[PDB]
């Protein structure tokens, strides 16, 4: 919204810049890229482009359409902290040969045209997203599958699963303070025992342009952590969040560990979301709030509201993509599966922050997600779920402060839950998308091929495979 | 049919008897026992039967009812030919003290009642089962599960993964025949290691009174093995069936080995199945064929194959009732999970083996079916799922003998298939049983039993722990 | 020519017979077996027979013919000496159900209709081979094919590559005599390791009632060993082949040893053939003699002779049907590579033996084959390579009892050879076919299916994977 | 320069604890290394391989020289893809170039001309199929010549093929020649197909001559006469 190219131009000219990191994301959600040396790095790249080589076999630019012109996005240019050799990383968009036309499966390009079509509908100029990805850090991980046997095992020198261990990590002695207790989860150290790393990640982030002004807090529990910064307008937040992820799995891994992003890696601790919150802006000022109506909200955030939970089922498909997403979806760890929303209930998909009068600091939050898809394409299902939502206005059910425990689990069944495996979800979205395909932000055919992906590369594969557990109950029938 | 009390005292007075092994089945398929001394079995637990000490919590005989009563079934006795002092092992019905009514929630008692009720409807006076229950012969297996990991793992010295290795199980050469060789499996001696244990296994069998007649082999290929045996009425026939694997299982545990008849042990090897042959007799002479019927078969048979593929996907819920059963119900080694009958297609769940115009060897054959539960609950589902076609004239669909591949995979698609989880099964079960609850043979509360039990120790169980494979597509997210 | 059943029954009822052993052979070449109660074997399996199980998926007896009938050989009766258990191995003719007309990719099927064919002819009505197979005898194979490497390591305690061993197989200390002597091949004991392992397979040959009458002998050589014994009519030395290979890879097998009939297990060793000495009889007296002709070789002898050297490239299919038989049939260890006949060339194709004038003794030898293929289909494509020649008069070349090497390498390179791959071979085939194809003894589909599972179970799979020695070659380029 | 690369790599990975390899397929179940050659002549300072009114802006000199690539291909290779381990990564896999049609689009074409649209100059063609594996003053003397052959003479190939050969009938997809299967092909290839090597005194049939003779006896042989670690598994049981 502020920077331009010849800015960037400046960062790398006073940085002594060697490099520069030509980034784009695939369709799953994990960023590609390939490097040019800075000499080669000039107004050619952004009024022109660069070629990608066509490839890749099972999606994305063909070869019939061959290339592809990569168009830097200078708000994304961020100083590597980690790579030796000075270098710039920058994340393109992804466009075709033959009338230049951005190419319709490249999760930014999705990310973009949500942010264009918001404005094609007359409702707001500006929709902000503050995601809160939650990770592991671990010391180790290992893992495989064969035809005799299958396992896997992640492992934290300091884990409360290691109390009786004899010695530690490199043979000397077993300090304690690894058993994790009741209740209460972010003790002082030494029971922390992140502290340093979690304040180098966070020195990092700081570093590389993340603002931590209001309530951005670092926090720790165990070897899980989360470190929340200040929203951003959806395209840009999704580079964020994935900006997020690169900077929190670097420096862990520059400091001797193993980050994991996954829903959920331990079976006996709390799986790890991504609690994004949401709310409509125009030309700068808010649209969420209304006194009138329940927690302060406006009726253009109760229909946005109204379409997250009428959408869920498959909005999901995009939002916990993973097979592994349904672990942590499952009943515990007050995971957002019920399908209400309130300032209350946090174990509903939808929890409206106490935020008052405040038109501004009024937002809705989707707490269901996880931070194993493509934060591209979640942020955009979550804006047309809510937008097919307000512009249809969508009536949802009444909001939850009353727990639902106390109460009749009739009323309580009544309350809907979202899909409880990955293949519910991918058949959720196969009937439920055309407030995707509206304005043309998501085609179908992009529709098709994460349906194919899933089906082929994720559901199938562990489907087929016999889990230990069922070694456990049934080797002996 | 023939045996009865006092028979039984005569072969336990000529060999000897120092003990007698008291055994029922519990819920799930596995038998259970106690043993009493021999000098303490006469006419009184015939007529007046043993009290067992009101046990279990999760199910079965409550304490309201407190004890129960077990009256023997003098076909079911055979000598053990395992335990060290000699005992003779009979099965028992389980009753209750108020008017020592038959527990409706003992599996013998379904079997039973069962066959009573196909006296009551008029068609026929008796039911034949043919069962081949296929397993595997392994060396080791070992597994757990815990908040950090979780692996399994099956082992055979001769099995094909291990062609690299450089020693053996006891520290002896590898001397190689390990390698299966593509297509054809059954191949002789040294390719065939487990020759003289599968001869014990066989002869142990014919030592317990299984005839081995007709079409009855003995058939191995690697690790995997089958040894069928000629048929018998539904509730003896289930009794065989839990003989069988009670000789099998412990004829290879005496030898240094350990069985499994789990559906899928192995990932990239044949699953296990329980091809099941049925057929309805009257007075002493065949119901099923007729040459103006295809394959030979009688307007008997081909409703109640009416009723095994019209109730198919509840039915699996007794005749596949494990989360393992679906890894063998997959895209794979022509497991039957197509819902059509024919001589030809194996694929299908039915399958009408060439007997041509002889109404005694016509009979039909359920191949879906697995031994990973009870076999006295999935016969006599089988038997309610045709009842229910006989009965009422459940018109299926046409047999295919022309192989579903060479054809347009639309109307391929429109072939229909079993579900794909254990969970969707319960489901289908839970909604289509009122062919079970006819005649009084299922109760709802035996069905509502089932349908409790494997939802909370099978499908959640499974379900909230991580996949190994799940560390390999999802660590890096 | 002279056993039935009722000889069979017995032989059975003598031996306190407890299992028949059904025994048929695949395509490949591997016998494949199940086993049936002896109770269960009587003339019902005769002129009845068996049905088989529909299996396999990669070829033979498909579903929409879906069983099989086995009829039993009697000729090939013999007690098993391996098995525990006491059992009757008898090998059976594969048949299928419509019309129980002989199943055309039996292997024992061509075999049975190539003497059927001979009669066919006018030309003789016995065909008599006499192989010679040899083999090796190892005390450990191990070997893989991965991603990142692949090996294999055939071992000898007293192997010639052993020599400065520290200690022995079982930690014994080496005693030497390892090494071979330069030239001479057969050194007395100790140097002579095998001595007593050799006489127990010939002694259990013996006793499995090969006749050992006119030069048949022993003989060893490292841990290579042949044994041979009297020829038979087509078939049934055939039979006698695989029985062979039976007793001598289980009789190795009980004694703590591993045997491979491969062609080339060795890369610094003598490799391994089968010489298959072959003759045309007629009436009760020999066809193959004529001291007017060269070597005493009859008019008769010499056409079968020039359609063996003109067949040659296309006969090896069935031959040498192997990857590793080219390893043998390479430069060196005088394999016959030359396609020439002649009494003295011995690296010449086909060699007939000094016997003069006698014309029962005059035979030819096609030296060529080895033992890595299908005994049933190699003698069957032998005879058709033969009548093509006999019948249409083929003339080859003249004799070379001076040997090639003193000789102008220009008429040396005239000297045809035989192709160098399997790929050429299979080619060869592929396009000459027509002499097998006669009488209905191949069928096309029959030769289709050995050139399709050739090129995708043997050539491509050995051509896909990068071997060892390129390691060496190219890791440096 | 690309001997000097390869010297750059190697020791750079030495140097820093590791070993490199540019052998065509070291891994059985990843990509294979190839070197894909970019191709073009010049004269005076100026471009000679563009024309918009010939098909991917290709002029008449760039197309013959395409001619003569494809025509020559299966010699060529004796040069171009010179060993053993050549032949892991020219088969059925990992998009390697193994079709003797030259293309914008067909990667797994032995030619690609890279879009370039109407600038003459950065028009230019490119041989994918060749590898590292071999001598690269042999390899490209070789694929100018090819060339050079197919120029002089107007050698037509065939049509460029922007459709994917996957979606075709397997008939016309078959009619698609491929290069041959083995070493011992191209270097019998390369025995009689070698005029356009000679001309000018550039290859002398002599150099030619040992090539043949060096493959045959170093490479193709001793790699024959030994056998796969895969035929024990296949036929140790035999
Ligand atoms: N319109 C908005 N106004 C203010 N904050 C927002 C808006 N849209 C999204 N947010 C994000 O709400 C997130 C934090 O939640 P919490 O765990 O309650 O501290 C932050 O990451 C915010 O920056
Ligand atoms: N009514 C019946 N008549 C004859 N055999 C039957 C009947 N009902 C069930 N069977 C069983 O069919 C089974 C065998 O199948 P297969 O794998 O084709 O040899 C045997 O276990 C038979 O004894
Ligand atoms: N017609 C025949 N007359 C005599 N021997 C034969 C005939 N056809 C094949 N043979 C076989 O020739 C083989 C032996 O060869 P050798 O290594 O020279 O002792 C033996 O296995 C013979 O029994
Ligand atoms: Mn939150
Ligand atoms: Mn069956
Ligand atoms: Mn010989
Ligand atoms: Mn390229």
């Amino acid at each position: 919204t502020e920077k331009t190219p010849d800015d960037v131009f400046k960062l790398a000219k006073d940085e002594k810049v060697e490099y520069v990191d030509v980034r784009f994301c695939d369709l799953p959600g994990i960023m590609q890229h390939f490097t040019i040396p800075a000499s080669a790095f000039d107004k050619s790249v952004f009024d022109d482009g660069l070629a990608f080589d066509g490839s890749s076999i099972r999606g994305f630019q063909s070869i019939h359409e061959s290339d592809m012109l990569l168009l830097p996005d200078p708000e994304t240019a961020r100083i590597d902290p980690f790579r030796a050799a000075k270098t710039l990383n920058i994340n393109f968009f992804v466009h075709d040969p033959f009338t230049l036309e951005p190419y319709s499966r490249d999760p930014r390009n999705i990310a973009r045209k949500a942010e264009n079509y918001l404005i094609s509908t007359g409702i707001a100029d500006t929709a902000y997203f503050g995601a809160e990805a939650e990770f592991y850090i671990f010391d180790s991980v290992s893992f495989d599958s064969r035809a005799n046997g299958s396992f896997y095992e992640v492992d934290a020198i300091s884990g409360w699963w290691n109390t009786g261990a004899a010695t530690e990590a490199d043979g000397s002695p077993n300090r304690g303070y690894k058993v994790r207790h009741k209740g209460g989860y972010f003790p002082v150290a030494p029971n922390d025992q992140y502290v340093d790393l979690r304040d180098k990640m966070l020195t990092n982030l700081i570093n590389s342009g993340f603002i931590l002004e209001k309530g951005h807090h670092e926090v720790g529990s165990g070897g899980q952590a989360e470190i929340n910064y200040q929203f951003n307008s959806l395209l840009h937040a999704a580079d964020d969040m994935q900006l997020y992820k690169y900077i929190i799995k670097n420096t862990a891994w520059q400091n001797g560990k193993t980050v994991t992003f996954m829903p959920k890696p331990l079976f006996g601790d709390n799986g790890s979301g991504m609690h994004c919150h949401q709310s409509l802006w125009k030309d700068g000022a808010p649209l969420m709030y209304d006194e009138t109506g329940y927690a302060g909200l406006s009726d253009t955030a109760r229909h946005y509201i109204g379409g997250l939970l009428h959408h869920a089922p498959s909005l999901l498909a995009f939002t916990n993509p993973t097979v592994n997403s349904y672990k942590r979806l499952v009943p515990g760890y007050e995971a957002p599966i019920n399908l209400v929303y309130s300032q209350r209930n946090r174990s509903a998909c939808v929890r409206i922050p106490i935020t008052g009068s405040n038109p501004k600091a009024k937002r809705l939050e989707f707490r269901s997600p996880d931070s194993s898809g493509n934060p591209y394409l979640a942020f955009s299902a979550m804006l047309m779920a809510g937008l097919d939502g307000i512009k249809n206005k969508i009536e949802p059910q009444a909001p939850v402060d009353k727990d639902l425990y106390e109460l009749p689990p009739e009323e309580a069944a009544s309350i809907p839950q979202t899909p409880t495996q990955l293949s519910d979800v991918i058949d959720r979205l196969e009937a439920d998308h055309e407030y995707l395909t509206e304005g043309g932000v998501f085609t179908n055919d992009l529709i098709e091929t994460w349906i194919s992906f899933k089906r082929e590369n994720e559901i199938e594969p562990v489907n087929i495979r016999p889990h230990p557990y069922e070694f456990a109950l049934y080797y002996d029938v």
